[PDB]
DNA sequence: GTGTAGGTCACGTGACCTACAC
DNA sequence: GTGTAGGTCACGTGACCTACAC
């Protein structure tokens, strides 16, 4: 009865699933140049991509609102300008 | 002579580097909600989330300099706005 | 509950790629 | 080059968590 068979190829079913989906993750990153580096480092640059992601979006989504109240400014700006002009 | 112990256990050292290193990839993600899913998972959810940063930012930022023409057509409003005042 | 089955891990190994020596 | 060693994979298994049935 295959019960190694069924099994031994179910777990290079689910073992082909990682390798395939994991140039998936590294190839999902720049600073790898598309080519080798350990199965344990696309976790480390990917990793630290996060860090990234969260730091520079964070900050610079904030200074889209720093354009905001710089805008705000100009608002005061305008609030002056004229009082009957265009 | 150990050669079946520095080995059986050098591959220990590494297998662990990955399932510490791993989580450092899942909690490094928000909608996983800092518990189980598959370590085939961890990379497809995040896998995206590449996606989803160059997605959101790269428009994002273009959207910073959408302000910035949008200050451009505010130049010109300035360029109008008065000759002698402040 | 006692089946029969799928997914999911972690272990123990057997290749192969290096590259340091000497 | 022929050593002796480290890292790196992928395979073949042996547990355990379920959860569908019946």
């Amino acid at each position: 009865a295959d019960k190694r068979a069924h099994h031994n190829a179910l777990e290079r079913k689910r073992r082909d699933h990682i390798k395939d989906s994991f140039h998936s993750l590294r190839d999902s990153v720049p600073s790898l140049q598309g080519e080798k580096a350990s199965r344990a480092q696309i976790l480390d640059k990917a990793t630290e991509y996060i860090q990234y992601m969260r730091r520079k979006n964070h900050t610079h989504q904030q200074d889209i609102d720093d354009l905001k109240r710089q805008n705000a400014l100009l608002e005061q700006q305008v609030r002056a300008l004229e009082k009957a002009r265009s």
